[PDB]
């Protein structure tokens, strides 16, 4: 039976892969990209909820379809938490054996969950697209509740773009706790994909979404211009200083994962290694992947979601979160879960069909 279990997680994490989606398998289990949701929302949101947003791209068919809507949702009288996965992967994936399982079944969270086509490697503005239909969607259908975001990776990223061009998500939105972001992209994507930025013919064929992640390209600089730097809602960023094998830099004001506030909206910005320093294990060695176990991820999680503004450093007991290698709840078998999620999505990054050499023109409405 457990066997049983084993089969069933391994099928379900090969499906994610776009080299088996090649064969013609659709990804499967939580990662299902085709999902049934029949619920209205209580206002057009489609094409547009405000004459401010930026059109969609995307047939509303699927911008709805990639949201997961578990069947113990309740429709509002919960508060909503919206999963975004990061770069290869799927929200199904990403979250299920970390911060989403322990936020299966409590009062103050209610999961739902994106699986993007295509692991999240498209262009990043039809990412954006994703996570704005999402949290307009998953309001007006829940009693108009607000919701909060979380992210992984290109997620957080994401979600900063859905802010910054379709302005009535900000309304609905009390937190967004974005794990490892990278607000300012990545100097690792120009250098594997041999790239010299701003959208330049470069040497090495990538997907979109790593090309729109290199530290100075088109989407990362109009994103920034245009107010993406800054947090729009409530913000608590965590990442790691060591190390982030993914994003660099990552480290101090300087790191991608930094989100400024002239808005004064409200931010934490926690760097792991600091925040936890001399205070236990939650304060060593973390990377991209493994930050989705760390206990001070979690306690800054719940924090956030159980307090007006973002998770407070401050008022956490840092001698007790920090003590532990991993969240209360989980076992270092999430250790092991989460070094797998980042191995499929780094085989979906070497292995996706559409490789180019230049990033995606930015949209009309970015520019
Ligand atoms: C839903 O979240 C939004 C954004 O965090 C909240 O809207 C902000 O509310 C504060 C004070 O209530 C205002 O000063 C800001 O200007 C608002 N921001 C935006 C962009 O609207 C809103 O209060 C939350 N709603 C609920 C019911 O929690
Ligand atoms: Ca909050």
């Amino acid at each position: 039976n457990i066997f049983e279990n084993i089969a069933q997680q391994i099928a379900d994490g090969l499906s994610t892969l776009t080299i088996v989606q090649a064969l013609g398998f659709s990804p499967s289990g939580e990662n299902s990209e085709t999902n049934s949701n029949t619920r209205e929302p209580s206002t057009t949101i489609y094409p547009k909820k405000s004459s401010s947003d930026a059109p969609y791209s995307i047939t509303e068919e699927e911008l709805r379809q990639a949201i997961y809507i578990p069947s113990d949702f309740t429709y509002g009288d919960k508060p909503p938490v919206i999963f975004v996965p990061g770069t290869g992967s799927y929200g199904g994936i990403s979250f299920g054996s970390n911060l989403r399982k322990l936020l299966t079944g409590v009062s103050y969270a209610d999961p739902v969950w994106l699986n993007v086509p295509d692991a999240l490697l498209r262009d990043a503005q039809t990412n954006g697209e994703f996570v704005a239909y999402a949290i307009n969607y998953i309001s007006g259908i829940s009693g108009d509740a607000n919701v909060s975001v979380v992210s992984w990776s290109q997620g957080g990223l994401d979600t900063q773009w859905a802010f910054t061009y379709w302005p009535s998500t900000r309304a609905l939105v009390s937190d967004f706790v974005p794990v490892s972001p990278d607000f300012h992209g990545t100097v690792l994507a120009n250098v594997i994909c041999l790239n010299p930025g701003a959208g330049g013919v470069g040497l090495g064929p990538c997907a979109p979404a790593v090309l729109q992640q290199e530290y100075n390209s088109n989407f990362v600089t109009a994103l920034r211009a245009a107010g993406g730097a800054d947090a729009y809602v409530p913000t608590t960023s965590v990442f790691s200083g060591f190390l982030d094998e993914i994003v660099q830099p990552q480290s101090g004001t300087g790191a991608s994962a930094y989100i400024n506030d002239a808005r004064g909206v409200g931010t934490t910005n926690a760097e792991v290694q600091v925040v936890c320093k001399g205070k236990g294990p939650a304060g060593g060695f973390y990377t991209h992947e493994s930050l989705l176990v760390n206990p001070l991820t979690y306690a800054l999680l719940v924090d956030a979601l159980t307090h007006d503004g973002p998770g407070s450093v401050d008022r956490l007991d840092l001698d007790t979160v920090c003590s532990t290698v991993v969240a209360p709840g989980l076992g270092l078998d999430a250790l092991l879960e989460i070094e797998g999620v980042n191995v499929l999505a780094a085989v979906n990054l070497l292995t996706y069909s559409d490789r180019r050499l230049a990033e995606p023109a930015l949209m009309s409405y970015a520019a």
